[PDB]
């Protein structure tokens, strides 16, 4: 099982902060857990977060890549999906509330969903 507080889901443990910081202080945070920030890489995972994050939004391990002019998973794997509402500014995305993957400010303060082996 997972440790206690994080979430079982195909051999992954998941943790849904109640506390709001910015994407970096998000990946201290995570990494203060032995963890990263969720990869969301599969139809699967994206509804499994969804069910449980419900009305607030969520940073996790999607990253703009400003020298590639694409989006990167933080495993360090091409983005596979959709985000919304890009602009030059933003280089970071959240889930939950909405039904989609959304550009964010990576300075501005969400919550976080991290994640490690079970």
């Amino acid at each position: 099982m997972c440790p206690k507080d994080w979430e079982f889901y195909q051999a992954r443990c998941f943790f849904l902060s109640t506390s709001e910081s910015s994407w970096n202080e998000s990946r201290d945070f995570c990494k203060g857990k032995g963890s990263t920030l969720a990869i969301v890489n599969t139809p699967e995972k994206l509804k499994f977060l969804q069910d449980i994050t419900d009305a607030e939004k969520y940073f996790i391990g999607l990253i703009y890549h400003r020298e590639e002019k694409r989006w990167r998973w933080i495993n360090n794997s091409v983005f596979n999906g959709n985000v919304t509402n890009q602009n030059q500014n933003f280089n970071c995305a959240t889930i939950g509330l909405t039904k989609t993957f959304d550009a964010a400010s990576c300075d501005i303060s969400y919550r976080r969903i991290c994640e490690k082996n079970a």
